[PDB]
């Protein structure tokens, strides 16, 4: 079918599971952040090395900085790694 | 691997081969955003039936109302369908 469909669903689908881990299912929590970074997208990502740089990312992704990271805001992240990334990805 | 590792080149991946199917490859055209919600995207949205409705809808993903959606504006569609989309989609 639509790969946007696949896509649309495992992008809801993973943020339940994932976020389902710890007694929060309703909002992302600020160590919970950092495990999302430290899984495997270090790809987009690899200057994670002190404390102060998972902060200084924090306040980037934060638009009404509320101190946590509600769904809402975990979209904006996303933004972020397509307006970053570069549209070379055509030719390897 | 991630699962969003996937969708990120999907998600991108689509909107390369998608729009270069006409000369304009660096940004959309209102006929061609009418054929992608007619592709198989009406299950988020049943309401297609006369042009108002395109114009109508067009008009609520612009931002600076250029007359044309660029890839920026293609995210915001996105966000709209999991902002408007319940959450009810855990259990069946
Ligand atoms: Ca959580
Ligand atoms: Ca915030
Ligand atoms: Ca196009
Ligand atoms: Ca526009």
């Amino acid at each position: 079918m639509s790969e946007l469909e696949k896509a649309m669903v495992a992008l809801i689908d993973v943020f339940h599971q994932y976020s389902g881990r710890e007694g929060d299912k309703h909002k992302l929590k600020k160590s919970e952040l950092k495990e999302l970074i430290n899984n495997e997208l270090s790809h987009f990502l690899e200057e994670i090395k002190e404390q102060e740089v998972v902060d200084k990312v924090m306040e980037t992704l934060d638009e009404d900085g509320d101190g946590e990271c509600d769904f809402q805001e975990f979209m904006a992240f996303v933004s972020m790694v397509t307006t970053a990334c570069h549209e070379f990805f055509e030719h390897e």
